[PDB]
């Protein structure tokens, strides 16, 4: 049968002068007479005649080649292939063959004038909640003084690292980790192979999670000070590492001097109407203020105020540009409820202010990396390019919750197969250009979820496969602290367990795994900046290959008993050297040999 | 066998005080134990417990209902169905049952409150090409003068209606219609049933197509005039019709004041580099300016110039707000090539500007209708709200062109069946909110395409089907002058034939069909404001039903040999008297008898 193949990578996609080169493969009976290239000359769907080539790239398969003039027009290079017969018309797309013309999002793409974080196309990220990771040894008296969380109406519970995580006082209990404990654990990671840290809020606030911001310009004493951070910034800089912080620009805390709610100080918008920032926060007729999802702890921010927009991002000393310029030069920003930051306490002109910030950043740090917290379809925040990347909860994580753990984002039953999954994945990704696929924030769990291991329930044996998949899927992968060491926990406040540093607690078996796929990913041009074409997905087996100029990397997942599979022939499976790297399976003349519950990896 | 039914209009989607109340129908074995309703409060996907209903709408009907708070949240509310059992999970969306969680912009969607032109779905449209529609008997003094079409390098050619339209001298052959000739044939239309006019380029231009606007502030002397455009308005206003003007806004004409590519103007940006209008266009280094698809006559305009931006839309007497104010009170615009409007002679910040002109058109005419010329996917723009609607070429016309004519957008080679077609149509709808689906500007061909009749080739037989479709599928129809009287043509120089007024040349049979359809559409709540669900999709047959509260309307086409059909049962299929309004299919209890090339229709 006729089959065609194309990936948005160099083998095909090769830049020469002001002409990008898109190439396609054709292998089968009744070939088309002509092929066209439907691209977007500056938002105008056109069609360019592709040429057949005397020279055959691999035998029995012909290659067809055309141009996209790059000297003019927008940077996103969108395109697709129109195969023509005399009576028949079949379309070839990322999502594969089609008979009905596809959508603009669902098509191969490339950011030829890529001006986005190019770094972070080859990184592993490590997520840490500073209060549950590492307690430093010389502790300033201000890091253990007990204070009152007015928000919760109780004083904070200082605890000894080894005390249990209780249901009570969830957001108020403190073990005492600090940026001095991460600046103390800068070696542990380097050896593990982490290359970049994602840092939860480290600005003055009352909670243990510090999302009820109280000032955006200074670091909490409990977390440390502008002192603890100047260190973790400078000390990481040497070791190659990268540092991105957590911001909350959708809301501050009812204790911020901006919207004081406890009369603990002065100037607050809550119980004082002529506050200079009374229009910076929204209040109804009844006068109570607009808080995030009924948490009185989190006053909503109204960006209609021209002044707010100066404090947050526009003005030269904006909170955004602030942590991104001298003396910090932080590596970028994480967006808290990025799809909720708007005006009149709603998402009014949300894309306006989201788009806004990322401009401001980009005048400060042209190379800075900006991530959206989208638990659902996040396509357009990114179709629009208001962000460099989006925490890939939809495209990567939740898809593995259904397949491997049999559950969804709301912890209900979810029965899917490999076929359903690989479609779901391939579909979302299809909406993103290749250079867009590569910067995604694909992780497996986080402080907003249970620990992944604890979700798998009775299939805990599958955790590997998940950690094997995590490093071969396109994008930037991340590791929430405690995961590499086989940590556990249900949802908050139990997914925030203190780290065990006594080897008698770690599952070092796991820890090895990271390192290998961590190193192998760094050894691989393929698994970092390479395309991906799903090769087999049905029932309980999954198979794909990352690909660049000559490097190829196959994978095979099985969520079932061991088995064999017939990889339909493919030009990707004719590599010169099937050098096994990971797993315990063997590829023998196109038949795949998998142990049960396997996650295998080949390479050249 | 489990199955479910829902469409975004009442009885299901029914407003109630400060709460929209959503309901879902269910038939089949193994009913699900719980159902949750996923809505978006400010881009936040939550869950709304559905309760089953005590009073079962019909026999074999279980119904579940829940609430959507309107006191907050954003206008267009997206929603979808998550059916839960104890172990599997099913999602219900427009496109039906599915296993994947639904895309955000494919979920059911309702605008409450509504913003755009509501009276829009109520219209039927007549699209007029002035110089080739109606020549007013009392010709003006200069209405018959001939000049030098520099753009063409020849003098413009004067001609009378019955002359054959020639290929050569495409932009120069003039037959003599005007705005008064339109006004005097308003009898002809009010008979046809039309309620609003789409008036193609009508501002001063030396060509015939008037895309090279040469004075945006006056009506051309050969196409009517300021007084004539205020007469045709006076009539429509009294007769009760609506007149929408065309906004040729991505570019100006190369003989226009602002560019003066001819040495017959002053200050023109072509051969005067310091002219205050140099930044109104982008140029290259060989002096070349950015010309619209290489046609020097329409230099593209550089929208990064604030100077232009007040002239076109932001400014008070901007060209946009001018004709939407006294004295002209136009009812809105049609933005020819609206997608390529942007900065650096390209689409840089395209969506920013499109919304700007559409925003300037409302601020003046709060009830304005703004429509963009989109030959392809307009989805992302429509999800932005930057256009109330658009020429629905890919959302109606082309789907139909594949099925009924077996042709594409640039190539004839194309074969589809009813199922392939119908998904295409449901897809594009899913991405569109209902308040917009009814506002989508359905037509079958136009001044930039080949005449439908000539596309049909040897299968002219099906023209009836299509005509039914045009008025019965959701959205507003726009009968392009000519096709009602069976006018022919082929391309941009042949698809604008002069309207034939001789009864003996008109296919009056065709005219009849329109009238009926137009009237049927005018009588029905359904065909204007009501939901639509395809009920059967196979090969040559398509069966669909528009629905509202109690009113129903069946339709059924068969572009092939006649046959019988096994109509799947449905809760809409208990109509009290399906009184045949058109077609010679007769319906016997869910068995449908469809004659060949039939366009049958019922109603109750």
């Amino acid at each position: 049968m006729l089959n065609a193949w194309h990936l948005p990578v160099p083998p095909f996609v090769k830049q020469s002068k002001d002409q990008l080169l898109i190439t396609l493969w054709l292998t089968g009976e009744d070939p088309p007479q002509r092929i066209m290239l439907r691209t977007e000359h500056d938002n105008e769907e056109m069609s360019v005649p592709m040429h057949k080539q005397r020279s055959q790239p691999q035998p029995g398969v012909t290659a067809w080649r055309a141009a996209i003039d790059l000297s003019s027009g927008q940077p996103r290079r969108r395109y697709s292939f129109k195969l023509l017969w005399h009576d028949r018309q079949r379309w070839f797309t990322p999502q594969g063959f089609s008979r009905m013309p596809p959508a603009r999002l669902e098509q191969f793409a490339v950011d030829v004038p890529d001006i986005g974080p190019q770094w972070a196309a080859d990184q592993i990220f490590y997520q840490i909640f500073p209060d549950r990771f590492a307690r430093s040894l010389p502790r300033e008296a201000e890091q253990d003084h007990v204070y009152y969380h007015h928000a919760a109406g109780q004083e904070i519970i200082l605890r000894d690292w080894d005390e249990p995580v209780t249901a009570q006082a969830g957001g108020s209990t403190f073990y005492g980790g600090d940026l001095d404990g991460i600046s103390e654990k800068l070696p542990y990671l380097k050896k593990l192979g982490v290359t970049a840290l994602y840092l939860n809020p480290v600005f003055k606030a009352p909670s243990v999670h510090k999302y009820d911001t109280e000032d955006y310009r200074h670091v909490d004493p409990q977390f440390g000070g502008d002192g603890a951070l100047l260190r973790l910034r400078h000390n990481t800089q040497q070791l190659g590492m990268r540092l991105v912080l957590d911001g909350v620009f959708n809301h501050s805390g009812d204790s911020h001097a901006w919207f004081d709610r406890h009369n603990r100080g002065t100037g607050g918008a809550c119980h004082n109407p002529e506050s200079p920032w009374r229009d910076w926060y929204s209040f109804s007729d009844d006068g109570t203020a607009l808080d995030w999802l009924g948490y009185a702890s989190l006053p909503k921010l109204d960006y209609q105020s021209e002044s707010l927009v100066n404090e947050i991002y526009r003005g030269e000393d904006s909170i955004v540009r602030h942590w991104l310029k001298a003396p910090w030069n932080m590596d970028g920003w994480r967006l808290d409820v990025v799809h909720m930051l708007g005006e009149a306490g709603g998402a009014r002109n949300n894309m306006q202010h989201v788009a806004g910030i990322t401009e401001a950043a980009k005048e400060t740090q042209p190379e800075a990396y900006i991530v959206g917290e989208h638990f659902g379809d996040a396509r357009q925040w990114l179709q629009a390019d208001v962000e460099d990347a989006a925490m890939n909860y939809r495209g990567f994580t939740f898809p593995l919750w259904g397949f491997l753990a049999n559950t969804d984002i709301s912890y209900d039953p979810q029965q899917i197969d490999a076929q359903t999954c690989m479609a779901w994945m391939d579909n979302y990704r299809a909406g993103l250009s290749h250079q867009q696929q590569l910067r995604m924030f694909n992780q497996l769990d986080s402080h907003d979820t249970a620990r992944f291991k604890t979700l798998l329930g009775r299939d805990i044996a599958r955790l590997p496969l998940a950690v094997v998949w995590l490093f071969t899927w396109p994008g930037v992968p991340c590791i929430y602290y405690g995961d590499e060491v086989g940590l556990d926990g249900k949802n908050d406040p139990f997914c925030r367990k203190p780290f065990p540093w006594q080897v008698e607690k770690q599952d070092t078996a796991l820890f090895a795994l990271y390192q290998r796929m961590i190193a192998l990913r760094k050894k691989s041009q393929a698994l970092r900046h390479g395309g991906c074409q799903v090769l087999y997905a049905e029932d309980n087996v999954v198979v794909f290959v990352r690909v660049l100029n000559q490097q190829r990397v196959l994978v095979a997942i099985n969520r079932g008993e061991a088995c064999e599979v017939v990889l339909p022939a493919s030009p990707f499976l004719n590599a010169v050297q099937w050098q096994c790297k990971e797993g315990h399976g063997q590829l023998t003349d196109g038949i795949l040999a998998l142990p049960a519950i396997s996650a295998t990896v080949w390479m050249n």
